[PDB]
């Protein structure tokens, strides 16, 4: 199963995103309209441990995470090459025609967390 991180999941949540990268019970793909946001970003600092973060398990050896409205559907794309996935951002309950978009999840980062 998937998971793929909104940039603001990454900024904002990033010890979510850990243990669920780390749990081993999902692959994450961070897309690369996120990576290259993430360059951009880092400021934020947020970005700059989203990124140091991800090279970390990168380097310590984790097989479970990779890089591959507008950013809500921009996922969607990458998503479609992907298509059981499912998109983690922020702004959870409260764009009504990104998440339509049908095959695919999109869950609140700690939604999914607290629910997980």
């Amino acid at each position: 199963p998937y998971l793929v991180p909104d940039t603001q999941a990454l900024c904002h949540h990033l010890p979510v995103i850990r243990q669920l990268a780390t749990s081993g019970r999902f692959i994450v793909i961070i897309p690369r309209t996120v990576i290259d946001g993430l360059d951009l970003l880092k400021e934020h600092p947020g970005a700059r441990d989203g990124i140091r973060y991800l090279e970390a398990e990168f380097k310590k050896g984790n097989r479970y995470i990779r890089c591959q409205l507008y950013k809500i559907l921009d996922s969607c794309k990458q998503l479609t090459l992907a298509q059981l996935p499912l998109d983690n951002p922020s702004v959870l309950s409260g764009a009504l025609q990104a998440a339509a978009h049908a095959s695919v999840d999109i869950k609140n980062v700690l939604d999914f967390y607290k629910q997980w």
